[PDB]
C-alpha cells in the first residue's frame, strides 16, 4: 500500500545526506519525510555490530565492549565493537575484522542477522548483528592487541553476561556515559528471559 | 581527554539537522565530523522512548509486542517495537504508556525505565529511553484492544511469544520484504542466549 514515489536532495556532505522523500501514505494521499542517508552504501547492509562472548574457562562468561568518544553524541557512549563494512567483504568477515581492531580479540562466528535497522524514523542506516565468541584461553588472546585505524581512540570494557544490564546501569550512574540502545537491550532480554 | 570545540550548522529541516562537528581528539588534534540530530529536543532527557511491552495472559505464554510500519527513510516496512518521540513536559513513562495505547490499542503498565540510550552515536545525537511495560492482557481494557493512529500513522500489531521471538522475526523476514529493527533483533537474540 505505502511506497516511495521520490527523493529530493536537501543537502550532502562527504559521510551523511539529508533527502525529502515522497511517499504514499495509504489512504492515497501524498506526504513527505526528512530521511538521513549515510554516502558509504554500495553491501548487505552500512555495517556490522559484533556481539563477542569472552568464553574463559572457571570464569564469567562475559561481552566485550567498548567505550569511545562519539562527536554527534558530545560524549563518550558504551558500544559493540562495530564498523561500516568495506565495498566486497562479506559481514561475517567485517565482523571479524572490527573486532580484532578495536578489541585485539581474534574471535569465530557463531551467527549472522540478516540486515537490521538502526533507526528508521530518521535513517536507513543499517548493519548486521554479529554474535562471535572469543576462546579466552587460546594463545592469540592472551594479550589482546587492538589495532586503531586512523582517527580511532577505543576501550574496552568486558562485563560478565549474567549481570551485565546492573553492571551497565552503574556505569551510567558513575561514569556518565551513554549506553548503545542495541547494548541495552540485550542485557534487558538477558534479565528478562524466562 | 575528547570533546566538542564547535557545532556549525550545515543545513536545517524542520525535523532533522546536519551539522559539521569539530572536536579535540586524544593526542590533542583536532577533528571534525558530520553529525545529525533532530530539531525537536528542547527540554526532554531523550528524543523519544521505545517500549518493550510483555503481554501477560493466563494460561498463555507471555508475548512481545511489536509494530509493522512502512518507514519513508528505509523505503519499506519495518517491525519495531512501539515507539514515538517524548511530547514536550511529557514524562518518558507517560509517552511510553501513550505510544504504546495509540499505536496498539494496550493500556499497559510501567516495569521500568532505561537511562537515556544512543540510537546510532556515530551518525546522530539522538536518544530514547527504553520502557518496559507489562500488559495485563486478562483485564477488559485489553480484551479487544484498537490501534488510535494520530494523522499520518498506519501502524499494525504483531505479538509474538517472546519463548521463540527470533524464530518467529526470522519467519516473518523469511515470508516478505521488510526489516527488522536492530533493538528487536538484539533482545530476541538475547532471550535464545540466555
Ligand atoms: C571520519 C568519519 O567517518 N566521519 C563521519 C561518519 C559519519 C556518519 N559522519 N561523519
Ligand atoms: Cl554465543
Ligand atoms: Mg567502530
Ligand atoms: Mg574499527
Ligand atoms: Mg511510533
Ligand atoms: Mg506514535
Amino acid at each position: 500500500k505505502q511506497y516511495i514515489i521520490s527523493e529530493e536532495l536537501i543537502s550532502e556532505g562527504k559521510w551523511v545526506k539529508l533527502e525529502k522523500t515522497t511517499y504514499m501514505d495509504p489512504t492515497g494521499k501524498t506526504r513527505t519525510w526528512e530521511s538521513v542517508k549515510r554516502t558509504t552504501r554500495k553491501q548487505t547492509a552500512d555495517g556490522v555490530a559484533v556481539i563477542p562472548v569472552l568464553q574463559r574457562t572457571l570464569h564469567y562468561e562475559c561481552i566485550v565492549l567498548v567505550k569511545q568518544f562519539r562527536p554527534p553524541m558530545g560524549g563518550y557512549c558504551i558500544e559493540f565493537p562495530a564498523g561500516l563494512i568495506d565495498d566486497g567483504e562479506t559481514p561475517e568477515a567485517a565482523a571479524l575484522r572490527e573486532l580484532e581492531e578495536e578489541t585485539g580479540y581474534k574471535g569465530d562466528i557463531a551467527e549472522c542477522s540478516p540486515a537490521v535497522c538502526m533507526d528508521p524514523g530518521l535513517s536507513n542506516c543499517t548493519i548486521h548483528i554479529v554474535t562471535v565468541t572469543i576462546n579466552g584461553d587460546d594463545a592469540e588472546n592472551a594479550r589482546p592487541k587492538p589495532k586503531p585505524g586512523d582517527g580511532e581512540f577505543v576501550e574496552v570494557i568486558s562485563l560478565p553476561k549474567n549481570d551485565l544490564l546492573q553492571r551497565l546501569d552503574a556505569l551510567v550512574a558513575e561514569e556518565h556515559l551513554t549506553v548503545d540502545a542495541r547494548v541495552y537491550s540485550y542485557a534487558l532480554a538477558l534479565k528478562h528471559a524466562n
